[PDB]
C-alpha cells in the first residue's frame, strides 16, 4: 500500500533527520538566558504562537512526513508524574544519533554496540542517590512556598525582570488548589495598568459584564442571586391555544398577565435586600427598569463556569424557578462593586468567607508577550505541585551533566575489547549540554568547556554553569535545581528509543507492491 | 477492456513481474521470527499500519494496474477454507514463474510445458498421506487445546511478548461454538483499559450504545423485545393528506392519536416486567419518556448484524408489530449491565442459556502496539476454528517443504523429454523456502540448506528448521504446525493459477466471490 | 514551524533600522520650529491625519514587519503619567543604537559593554535634583495659570501665531475638570471664522441638531424635557396628552435620544416649542448634571418631577453656520468649548490641538518640577558625562564615552532645522554649559546660544528621569535575547 | 591566537593602567602575561618615527585631491 522506500541505513537515516531537527529550537530554549519562539502556521491557527514551553508546541501538532511523533508523545507522560521545571530531555536523545555515522566505519553489527543503553541505567543511579540535596516540602510550608523552582521555569522565560515576583504569587494559588479537588476553580486575565507589583490576588471571582446604562454604580451589603431559568416568559410546552380577541380590549389583559411577573420579582427581592443578580443566558427587559429603582445591579448573559465557582465561593444555592431567593439561596456580604482598574472598567466579587475558590488577575507591562501571561500561569500552577511530593531534586544549570559524563568516560576506556567503543560515544553526549547553556548567554562555548570539567570533576555537585558570570559558579546559591523524576525517566526514555532495534531483529526491508 | 493486448514475452512479463513484487515481501513474514513491514499512502489512510498478515493488506489495496488482484483475493477464500496458519500459498506460486525464463531457450510451445500441473495434481496428492501428521483432537480436550499453532500464527507477530497469552484464550471460543449450526455469532471488539490479561471473555454479547441521559442504572432478571417495525408513526400509503382544520381545536384530536401509540407501548410493557428494549432503526422520542419512569433500558438504532447473534442467544424471538411482547418473544434473563470499563462506557449483555455463541473483550497499555491487538485478533479465530472440522495437520517450521523436494527431484529423471525439464523446476522451487526461513534467523542461509536436506532425507517428519537454533532441530518440541488442508488447497491452487497466466491474454474484471 | 528567526549578529540590525528610520520624522517636529507630517495609508485610514504629536501617530499603526512597535507603546505609559511637552524621547533612544557598528571593531562580548547601562542610571539623576527649574503650581493659580508650558507645547505647531491665546484658555479647562469626576465631560468644536479672539468657552454644552424647517426661532424662560421612551407609538389621544401637560409648563424645548413620531412634530411647531430628534446620548447626560437633573420615564415626566434649566436656549448664527446653543447654567460643573478660525485647512488642527493641552498641564501641576528646553540639559549632561567616562577603568571607559558623545547629537539636530551651520553651533554650545549657566541653550532664531527661560520654553521633569531610565529599556537586553517581532494579526 | 578576544581586552587594559611596561599580550598563555620574562621588545627609533610620520602621512590626506596611476593587479 503506497511506500516512500527506504531501507538498511536509509532507514536509520529519517531517525537521525527527525532528532536534529528539533535539537535546535529547542536549544535555545533551556536556561534563564533562553529564548522565546514565534511560530506562524495558516488555517486553523490564531495570530503567531509564542511558546517558551517546549513541550506545549511538540503536543500541539505533526508538521510532517518524518518519524519523530511517538517520541514527542512520550514527553507529555513525563508531564504528568512530574514533566517541566525547564525542558532538556528532549536534546540529549536526539544527540545519541550523531555516533550512528562512526558506526558505519565498524561496518556489521550494531546490535552488539546496543549493550550501552544497559550501561546507560548505571549512570542514572551512580549520579543520583549520594550526596544529600533537599528533603522536605510537606504540605502548605509557610517559606519553602516558593522563591526556588517557580524562579527557575520562569528564568529562561523572558517576563523575569518583574515576573520572579508573579511565580511566587503562583504557590499562593496552589495552596487553595490543595485539598479535595483536582484541578478546577482557577480564573487568570491580564490588564494595562502599571505597577510594581504587576498583579492582584482577588479574595474572590472576576467578571466583567453590566446590566445597562442605568443602574447605581455600586452596591453595599450585597446578596447575590443566581438562576438556572431565564427571565422571559410567555409561549410554554403547549400554549393553551392560538388566541384571537374581538377589540384591542381584551388582548390588553395579555399585557396585565406580565406586569405580574414583574411584580413578584420585586415584593420579596426588596425583602432579602438584593444587591447583584447573576443569569446565565437571556434576561428579561421588563425587569431592567425594576432594578434600578431598586439600586440592584444585574449581569446579563453572564457565563455559567464563572457562575458554577461562584456558587462553591458563596456557600452556593439551589437553582430553579423565582422561588429561588430569600433562605434557598445563600449570598456573601464584603464588597461587590464595578471598579476602574488602570484604564477599563471590571465588576468584582469579593470578601468570601469559606476561602476554598480564588481568581487571580494580572496586570501588564502592555506588550504582546504580555498575552505570554496566561501562558506562564498555566505552566506555574502545576510545577509546584511535583516539586512538594517528589521531596527528591538535583543541583542545574547542567551540574548533573558534566558530572555524569565524567564517569561515563572512565567506563568505556577502562574496559579493553569491543565493549570499549560502544560506551564511550554514550559518554560525549553528556559534553554538549553544557556547550548549550553557555552558548546563549553571550560567551564563546570554546573557553567555558575547558573552565567547566574541572570543577564538576574535582566533586562539588554545587557547582554549575553561571551564565551572567560568563564562567562557572555555585548553581545552590542562585537557586535552580530540578525535579528527581525527570532525570530518572529521561534517561530510561531515551534508551527504550534505541531499545527498539535491538528488540527487532533482522529487519528486511519495503513494502508489498 | 478497451484494449492494450499483450502477447507471448511481454504478456508473460506483466504476470511474471506481478509474481516477483509480491514474492520478497511476504516472504519476509514466514516463521517463527518474522519481520514488520510499515506502509505509507496518502488520502483516507492518515499513518503507518504495520501489518505482518500476509493477506490483511493485500486485500486492502488494489495499488496498480498489472494483474494479481484476483490472484490475491482468492487467497482469503482459502482463510475461509483453512485459514492462514503462516503465509507461504502466494509464494510457491510466484516462483514457478521463475524458469520462465530458461523456457525461452526451450523455444516451441509453453501451453505444451502446462502438462507438468497436470502431474502436479499426481504431486500434491503424493504429499497427501504421505507426511505422517499429528493425531488425536478429541474434542474439547485438557491440554491440547492449545498452546501449539495459535502460538505459532503469532510467533511471527510482535505482541507474542502479551499476546501468547491471549491468543491461548481463542481455542476457548472454538470449544463452545463446535456443534451442528456451522460458523455463525462470533463477535470481539477492543477496548483502551490496561490489565495484565489483555483480554476478557464474555459469556454474553458486547454492544456499545444507549438510551439517553436519563433511564434507570441497572436491570435484574431482565426481558427482551426486538421490533422489525420502527417506533415512528405518521405517513403510510394512502396518507390522508396533509391537514388544515376547521378550528384548529381538532389538530388536537391527532395530538391525541399520538398517545395512542404511546399507551399501548406502555399497557403490556409493564405486565411483561420488560428490562430492556432492542430496536434495530430510528426510535420515536414520545416513548423515550416513558422507559424512564418505568425502569426500561432501550436501544435506538441498534444494529442488525448484533440483533441476529443476539436472538440465537437468548432463544429467539418472533419479531412484528406491536402485538410482539410476551410469549411471541422469548427473552433470556442472566444479567443486561452497563459496566464501566477502566474509562469508555459500555452494554454487556450475559448468562445466555443456550452456551451456543459468545464475544471476547480486549484490554492494553494505550499506545500503535496495543492496537495491534485488533490485527492479531482476526488471525486467531480462523486458525483454531479450521483446526477441528480438518482432524489433520502438517509439520510446520519448513519440515513439510524439504521432504517434498527429495521426492520431486526423483520424477524429473522419470517423466518424459520435454515434460521432465519443467517437472524438474517445479522441484528446486521449493528449495528457496528453506533458504528463506534461515536467512531471517541470523544464521549462515548455505549451511543451513544441507543440513535440512539430510535429516528430511533420513525419515523424520518432526524434524525442521530452527531459527533460534541456527541448525535443524524437532519442530514438534516447538510446537509449529500447519493445518493438513492449507497444503492441501496450496498445492491445487497454486498449480490452477499458475497455468492461467500463459493461457489467458485479455485479463481486466467482472463476477463471484 | 518559523518565520524571520534573528540572533546576535543579525538580530542587532533588525532593532538598528527600527530606530533610524523613526528618528529622521520625530527630528522635524522638535521645539518651535518643528514641522507637520502627513502620512496616508488607503485601507481603514479614512483620511488624511495630520499629528504634530510624535507619540498619536506612532501608537495607530504598525505598518512594517521590523521592530518598534513595542518601543513606540512605552511612550504612551509615560504619556498617562506626563507625555508630551515636546516629543524628543524617541530621538535620544535611536542614536544610542548608531554606536553599535564602531562595536563590532571590538568583535567581543557586548554583554561587557552592558555595565554602562548601570552607570546611565547615575547619569540619570546627577542630571535631577541639580541645577534648579521652577516653583509654586500647587493647585488653581490666578497668573500662573498659564502664559508657560501650554504655549510650549504649541511652539511645536505652526498654528501659535494666534493660537498661543487659545492654549491659555485650556488650564481653565483643567482647573474646573479637578475634583471626583476623574477624566471626563469635556466637549470641543471648532468653526469655520470670523474673529480675532478665535474662542468663546462655553459655560454650557454646545449641541448641532434641528426639529425641522418649521417652529419658532427663539425661546424665552426656556424649560427642558428629557424623554427615555421615543415618541414612536387612539394616535390623536396621545397627541393630546403632550399638548395638555406642555401649554402649562410653558415648554420651550424637548430633548430626546432617539426616533421620534412624526404627529407631535406639527403639535411643536403651531405650539411654539422647539424639539430635537434623535439626539445623541452622551450630551444629554452631562446636559442633565448641567440643567439640575430630571426623571425620565413615561409622558408622566414634565412638571416638578423633571427639572428645566431657565436662562436661555436659542440657535444662534456663529459667523455663518446654523447651530443651537444651550446656555446660562448655575452650577457650573460642565463646560463646552467651541473654537473659532479664518477658512483654513490648518483651522482643522485646532481639533488637534485641544484634547492634547489638557494632558499637558495636568501632570505639569502634579511633578511640581521641570527642565529647560532647547536642548540646554542635552549639553549640559553630555559635558558632565564625558567626564565619567573618564573616571571608569580600561574597558568599561570606551563604551561610557560612546554613550556621552550620543548626547551631542541632540543639539545639532536642534540647529540643522534652523538652516544654521551645524559645525559651529556645537562648538559654541558647548562653552556656555560647561561655563555653569543652567538657563542657556540653543536659540535657533538667534542661530547661537541664548536664555531658554525667556522665551518660556519648558520641558516636564517626569519626561526627562523617565526618558534615563528608558535611555536603556533593554538596548542592553535585546543583544542578550533573541525574538521580538510581533504585532499584526493573523 | 585562537583565544576568546572579548576576555583579553577587558584584562589587558587593567593591567598597562596599573603601571607596568612589562606586561603584555601572551597569546600562548591566553591571557595577559609579563612580556619581559618571554624577552620580546621593539627597537625604540620605531615607535617615535611613526607616530610624527603617521599624522604627516594622514594629514596630505584630505589636503590632496585625485592621487590617480595605473591598473588593479
Amino acid at each position: 500500500a503506497g511506500a516512500d522506500e527506504e531501507r538498511a541505513e536509509t532507514a536509520r537515516l529519517s531517525s537521525f533527520i527527525g532528532a536534529i531537527a528539533i535539537g535546535d529550537l529547542v536549544k535555545s530554549t533551556l536556561g534563564p538566558k533562553g529564548m522565546d519562539k514565534i511560530l506562524l502556521s495558516s488555517g486553523r491557527d490564531a495570530s503567531l504562537m509564542v511558546t517558551n514551553d517546549g513541550a506545549t508546541i511538540l503536543k500541539n501538532i505533526g508538521v510532517d512526513n518524518p518519524a519523530a511523533k511517538v517520541l514527542v508523545d512520550m514527553s507529555r507522560v513525563q508531564d504528568d508524574e512530574v514533566g517541566d521545571g525547564t525542558t532538556s530531555v528532549t536534546v540529549l536523545a536526539a544527540e545519541l544519533l550523531r555516533e550512528a555515522e562512526s558506526l558505519i566505519a565498524k561496518k556489521i553489527h550494531p546490535q552488539t554496540i546496543i549493550a550501552g543503553w544497559r550501561e546507560a541505567t548505571k549512570a542514572a543511579r551512580q549520579a543520583l542517590l549520594n550526596s544529600a540535596v533537599d528533603h522536605g516540602s510537606d504540605e502548605v510550608k509557610f517559606r519553602q512556598d516558593l522563591m526556588n523552582i517557580a524562579g527557575t521555569t520562569l528564568s529562561s522565560k523572558l517576563l523575569t525582570h518583574h515576573k520572579d515576583h508573579f511565580t511566587k504569587l503562583a504557590v499562593e494559588a496552589v495552596l487553595r488548589l490543595k485539598g479535595s479537588g483536582n484541578l478546577e476553580a482557577i480564573h487568570v486575565i491580564k490588564k494595562l495598568g502599571g505597577s510594581l507589583a504587576d498583579s492582584y490576588l482577588d479574595e474572590g471571582f472576576l467578571l466583567d459584564k453590566k446590566i445597562g446604562v442605568n443602574q447605581p454604580k455600586r452596591i453595599e451589603n450585597a446578596k447575590i442571586l443566581i438562576a438556572n431559568t431565564g427571565m422571559d416568559t410567555d409561549k410554554i410546552k403547549i400554549f393553551g391555544s392560538r388566541v384571537r380577541v374581538d377589540s384591542t380590549a381584551k388582548v390588553a389583559e395579555i399585557e396585565h398577565a406580565e406586569k405580574e411577573k414583574m411584580k413578584e420579582k420585586v415584593e420579596r427581592i426588596l425583602k432579602h435586600g438584593i444587591n447583584c443578580f447573576i443569569n446565565r443566558q437571556l434576561i428579561y427587559n421588563y425587569p431592567e427598569q425594576l432594578f434600578g429603582a431598586a439600586g440592584v445591579m444585574a449581569i446579563e448573559h453572564a457565563d455559567f463556569v464563572g457562575v458554577e465557582r461562584l456558587a462553591l465561593v458563596t456557600g452556593g444555592e439551589i437553582a430553579s424557578t423565582f422561588d429561588h431567593p430569600e433562605l434557598v439561596k445563600l449570598g456573601s456580604c464584603k464588597l461587590i462593586e464595578e471598579v476602574m482598574i488602570g484604564e477599563d472598567k471590571l465588576i468584582h466579587f469579593s470578601g468570601v468567607a469559606l476561602g476554598e475558590a480564588c481568581t487571580i488577575v494580572l496586570r501588564g507591562a502592555t506588550q504582546q508577550i504580555l498575552d505570554e501571561a496566561e501562558r506562564s500561569l498555566h505552566d506555574a500552577l502545576c510545577v509546584l505541585a511535583q516539586t512538594v511530593k517528589d521531596s527528591r531534586t538535583v543541583y542545574g544549570g547542567g551540574c548533573s551533566e558534566m558530572l555524569m559524563a565524567h564517569a561515563v568516560t572512565q567506563l568505556a576506556s577502562r574496559t579493553p575489547g569491543k565493549e570499549a567503543v560502544a560506551m564511550e560515544s554514550y559518554a560525549k553526549a553528556l559534553r554538549m549540554l553544557p556547550t548549550i547553556i553557555a552558548d546563549n548567554a553571550g560567551y564563546d562555548s570554546a573557553d567555558l568547556v575547558a573552565q567547566l570539567r574541572a570543577a564538576h570533576s574535582e566533586g562539588k555537585t554545587t557547582a554549575g554553569l553561571d551564565m551572567k558570570e560568563g564562567t562557572i559558579g555555585d548553581m545552590s546559591v542562585l537557586g535552580i535545581t530540578e525535579s528527581f523524576q525527570v532525570k530518572r525517566q529521561v534517561l530510561l526514555s531515551a534508551a527504550e528509543a534505541a531499545e527498539v532495534i535491538l528488540r527487532v531483529d533482522n529487519i528486511i526491508k519495503a513494502a508489498p507492491r
